[PDB]
């Protein structure tokens, strides 16, 4: 048993301004999810029953990325939903995978519908389930695009490329709703995990998924500069309208439902998830445009008119607390909303 | 030219570090929870209830033992109530019994008194382990008694489980100022964040061959993974069973609430003076059961995520990071309201 | 093939304390004078901020008249912000700067300050380690070959150089610091003040070339603590927008009296955001607020045995606290029943 | 201008148990004030005009320390109150003075009152009005016991010692009153402050008080397992009832007036480097000494420390992060029933 270093989330630094000769306006965020698979902005929606089904997945790919459907639902209404995406006019779609006796039935009716990538998503991405599962579904699909997930480490990022992983999606405990680091007590803070995992998989040519944790458009500067092609994201989403669940008021606030699929109500038991509710937040869209706004205006300050140098480029400070508190907004009553800050 | 520096060194909790994931070809199920309290004693869970008149006489021992685990009756009574409460234990079916012990002009009799009742391990407990009088207290008890298990405690240094160890102790107690209702770090100013100090104990019982057991501060399951990871045998437990109803104490009710009184056995009130406890309220909690099945079930998540079959694995192989207080932000729930119970998180 | 790395823990000024020195001097035996370039001297080194919550002619004057200087925002049409200048200027020959953007009509809005006898202009800008920067301090110097230019905002000791090559006579450091600030949480990208004032007056101090310490200021010791990291001066918008002098009508809410504040990146300044709206507290006049942040920064320099700024600089010492340091450092364990006049919470 | 090093105060480090050979009962809280001076216990009364006149220096030298009686007052006044404790008994007694046009002839009359102890009590102790004051000061009065103060640094510790000093007092900035630290921006966490001045103290000869900062009996043990020889409190006895003021009554709850010497309202008696409030009442100082003295004790046991002395040669601190602290402190507990020495 031995401490190996300090660990860092996205709260813990900040990215030092470069020499910039472009403006947010002129930046390009189209990235490749895979070697196969280009998105206009590196932007996913989490694969759980409270965010993505076809109406976010279809929103999503409209504004330029993805949503993976989740696998909470009969193999039959997962690939109805991945085939309601892809007749919607050519838009990427992905499913929700899991360890389980009919994997390959549900793999094979989501390729059926045509889906673009599927996520094998579990609690821990690093294990013989995974690493099995991904070498049976690339033995039957060797072209079909393969997510493998959820990992913290580079020794994951290899073993999971050598089974034949097209692109490997980080994030052990970061969750909004996640408990995984506290009932078990184990994670990696998540700015360091997808930095090291990144590092990794820049040297195997494997791309890797920043999932979780991310609160602010600034924290998915940070994700890619650190290295990620992507960013994934539940809490974020799951207030807009085009993700699952009525609308409820009280007292004069409107909100919806978020659990983790790991949460008592989403595995209906030890859990490793919570439930509750987030404020409703209107259209996709409008969310999409604020997030985009503020990491054009993060790729201006870095000097980064593309994605792939802004990762070459990225030199993050540490913040201690007190720092933290001056990069957020101090000393002052705000009266008016901001629609990127709250 | 080159300066001068301070040596201070950094001393963790539990909610300053994390357990890094492994590669697992283990499933949860897979996982096997059994551990050596002693040479002699084996647990089929490594948990413990503490010796405090707030968490542990004979009904809450017999639950303990029944679930796979130990309890330790406390010495808050007369030797012969002590006595009467082991033996209703090792009454009840064989189950395993400790019994706790201090540093007292009667300490042999107390011995004598729960050794007749068959107890199979006795805690010479103390808010001091490191100390002339626990050597010696050891040293007699062993004399006496060679093959009786003796816990010793409560320390913090690896200098102390050699001192207790060459005294004849079998397994050695860690924990100075961890507790939820202690004050001997404010009052005193003395302690080791209770990671390290586990960390650091346990790694000089491994080289002695005696066990160490990781006492006091634990809130959630997750924390004793972290200290079963750092080479603990076993961990106890007040705070996290004292609002069970096999605790001692009645269930009070309070505007909606169900509560039981909970407290240091250096309170003010426990000791009936310059105490190094606190006294209040915690939740009911209902039965022990309900709360073992939460613990052991987020352990073997927890080995799972690390590879680990067994508990010796899980210390072998298991490596930290540590996380900032926005590193402990992050690994909480946040930015949700949580609007239903979870049965293994609350906040 | 270079790599994403993290390199430095950086602090803000609330992490440090100073250290203090043998003084044989008193506080009131102290010189504030600075050069705010080689060009202009302040007889006390503070600015109030270039924003439309804090700074028109009635600020610019106040701030002249106690020794510092104002920066006229640049939220008005060309002319408006001539004739505010020239307010200035009226009054006895006080100092006074103007701000200025990457625009293009930069060159005619400095042609009318210019023409209205402004002593300094400021190039204002959210990232003043940019090509339009530079080229716009470059253009203005070919232009006005002595008309003092300070240029930012910057972090980073290559901003210095980069800015200074251009022609710069001042830098002004600060990327998300500001209270009213939010592009730290939208973008991703600053560096905490206190760091950032002391690597880039390290750099300024080996051109030649002075730094201004922009942003985060709460509390007079803040100051002492720009000043000994080598910054010129400091500027604040937050602890001069309440005063009586900054724009903006005193608005009475359940006894206690306001004053409009926010972010010139917020949306109602702007009419995506990187500030926010909001009110602080009406704290009357400017003379008053001045006379605490001065008698704190001359208590400061007391403590550090520093007769004058320069000396300030070169002999202070630092250390970093952690939070629990911070709680010392403030009143802790104490029910404040009466106001002080230079303590708030 | 360089950052040195992360400096600490008391909430930011812990002492490691020693092997102990003594229970708490047999150690011995004997210290020395300066080589000529010996206290029973080690522990001050802050010279404040809220904390210390005669009534708690009498009652802090019957509890075995000490008292340093305030100078917010006449010459007159402050030997009258010096004079009262000295006829009580033979009591030990301090009494403050100031950088001031009249400060020797506030020293003749203290002296004249036959004063144990003078306080040169400055807000910068490291500076030449002070080092000139102590040197004036011994040399009119050769023998008489002075403390100097405040200071941070081992060079102040030094300077001091050279211009006579029996004694420096350490602390620019841990006061529960003060703002020095926030208005000046300068100070050092004290207990670094206390570590680095004892040190430079021990070399020299010269003792040094832990000053200002001081919440919990704890606190005392780790200020002087960092080797001062005494630490001196305004807050922890500004609510005993040997303590200037009245008792006043809020809402059901009893309260004294407590505020810096720095501050507005006790320099009118203007940039203050201080503020005015109020603290809990307590009760008689005896309860709280008692509590204090135990804590003591209790730490010294876990050290295996006899003496103040032992108890710093074998000191080893830890350095805990904020969530150790959470540990360190009760936790995920309602605390219902009142404790003598804990409170929050
Ligand atoms: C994202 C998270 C948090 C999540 C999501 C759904 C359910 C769970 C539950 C609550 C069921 N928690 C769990 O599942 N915890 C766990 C712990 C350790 C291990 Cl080793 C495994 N292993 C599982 O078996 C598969 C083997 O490939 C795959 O690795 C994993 O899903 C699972 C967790
Ligand atoms: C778990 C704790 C916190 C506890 C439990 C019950 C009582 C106390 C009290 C409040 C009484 N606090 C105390 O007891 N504090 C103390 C401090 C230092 C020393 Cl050295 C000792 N030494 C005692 O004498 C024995 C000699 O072996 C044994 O070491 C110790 O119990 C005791 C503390
Ligand atoms: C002080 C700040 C925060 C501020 C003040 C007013 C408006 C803005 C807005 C909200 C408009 N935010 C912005 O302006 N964000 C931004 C991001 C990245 C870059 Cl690269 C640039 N570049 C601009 O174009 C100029 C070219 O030199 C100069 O670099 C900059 O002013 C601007 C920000
Ligand atoms: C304990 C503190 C905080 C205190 C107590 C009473 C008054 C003050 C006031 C508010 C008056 N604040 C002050 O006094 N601040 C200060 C700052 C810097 C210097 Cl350099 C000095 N020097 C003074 O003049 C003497 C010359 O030796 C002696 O050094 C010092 O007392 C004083 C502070
Ligand atoms: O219950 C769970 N426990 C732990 N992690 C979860 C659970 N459910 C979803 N996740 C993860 O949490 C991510 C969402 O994090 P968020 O964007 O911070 O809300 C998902 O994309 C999954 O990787
Ligand atoms: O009053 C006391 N002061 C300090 N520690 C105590 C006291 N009473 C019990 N303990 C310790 O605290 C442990 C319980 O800690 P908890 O599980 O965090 O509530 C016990 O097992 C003892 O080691
Ligand atoms: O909206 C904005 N976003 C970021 N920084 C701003 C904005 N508006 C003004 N600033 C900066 O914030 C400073 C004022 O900071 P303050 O003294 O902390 O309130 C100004 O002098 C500018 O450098
Ligand atoms: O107004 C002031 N400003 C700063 N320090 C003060 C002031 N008045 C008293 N002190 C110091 O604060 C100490 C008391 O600190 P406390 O024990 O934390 O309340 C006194 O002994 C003085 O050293």
């Amino acid at each position: 048993a031995r401490i190996l270093k300090t660990a860092y989330t996205f709260d813990d630094v900040l990215l030092v301004p470069n020499k910039s000769e472009v403006l947010p306006n002129e930046v390009s965020l189209k990235t490749q999810l895979t070697k196969k698979i280009q998105l206009n902005i590196p932007l996913m929606s989490a694969s759980m029953d409270t965010v993505t089904e076809s109406k976010m997945a279809i929103a999503m790919a409209r504004e330029g990325g993805i949503g993976i459907i989740h696998k909470n639902m009969t193999i039959e209404d997962q690939a109805r939903e991945v085939d309601r995406v892809k007749r919607s006019g050519g838009l990427l779609c992905g499913a929700s995978i899991g360890v389980t006796n009919d994997m390959m039935e549900r793999v094979d009716a989501v390729v059926k519908a045509k889906v673009d990538v599927i996520v094998l998503d579990t609690a821990h991405g690093h294990s013989k389930g995974v690493i099995e599962g991904v070498k049976r579904i690339k033995a039957k699909y060797p072209e079909l695009q393969v997510i493998a997930g959820n990992i913290a480490t580079p020794e994951a990022v290899r073993d999971l490329a050598e089974a034949g992983a097209d692109c490997v999606k980080v994030g052990i405990g970061p969750g909004s709703i996640c408990t995984t680091r506290i009932v078990a007590g184990v994670g990696v803070p998540q700015l360091t995990a997808v930095m090291d995992c990144a590092e990794e998989g820049k040297k195997l040519g494997i791309p890797v998924i920043a999932d979780g944790g991310l609160k602010y458009s600034g924290d998915i500067v940070k994700a890619l500069a650190a290295g990620a092609c992507a960013a994934m994201m539940g809490s974020i989403f799951a207030g807009c309208e085009e993700a699952p669940g009525a609308i409820e008021i009280y007292q004069g606030r409107s909100y919806k439902v978020y659990r983790g699929m790991g949460s008592l109500g989403a595995m209906a038991f030890v859990p490793e998830g919570v439930e509750g509710r987030i404020a409703y937040k209107g259209h996709l869209a409008d969310t999409i445009y604020q997030l985009i706004g503020g990491i054009k205006s993060g790729m201006g300050y870095l000097g980064a008119p593309t994605l792939e140098n802004l990762y070459e480029n990225a030199n993050f400070v540490v913040q201690t607390s007190a720092g933290f508190r001056e990069s957020h907004p101090h000393d002052i009553n705000i009266t008016k909303e901001a629609p990127n800050y709250s």
